DNA sequence: GAGGAAATTCCACGAT
DNA sequence: ATCGTGGAATTTCCTC
């Protein structure tokens, strides 16, 4: 019943300091390692869920950071 | 003329009835025969330009239709 | 020449 | 680390 704090999909455990699913954990790692320039086509307010998380890496990454995800955790 | 009526990128000609670039031509063909399930993570006003057009297929497809693109043209 | 469309290449995403 | 899937976009080939 525990949910990913980023996309609300069911969580696989505590990854990089935050309860998250597998895809969001892999996304965050790749985002930090690659130092990605992401641009929201919206207002930087996008809905991030299982379906929509692919739409805006910018808002997804922002949510990762604001939830406290860090590589050195 | 030039300037694709969907994303404002340089237009390659009149495709499916509308002045469009090459990428919006094949996008529309894919989307119109496909499901076009697309969900917007924003307010369905997403900015569609050369940089952001990949972010929201929902809004891109909506702009294709509003511009008047159709298969039977 | 135009434009439709397959073929091709590239990449994000995500499971294992 | 492979690696499958699917979308994106350019390149190549088709008919008219
Ligand atoms: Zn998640
Ligand atoms: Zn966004
Ligand atoms: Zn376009
Ligand atoms: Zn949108």
């Amino acid at each position: 019943p525990k949910l990913c704090l980023v996309c609300s999909d069911e969580a696989s455990g505590c990854h990089y300091g935050v309860l998250t699913c597998g895809s969001c954990k892999v996304f965050f790692k790749r985002a930090v390692e690659g130092q990605h320039n992401y641009l929201c086509a919206g207002r930087n307010d996008c809905i991030i869920d299982k379906i929509r998380r692919k739409n805006c890496p910018a808002c997804r990454y922002r949510k990762c950071l604001q939830a406290g995800m860090n590589l050195e955790a």
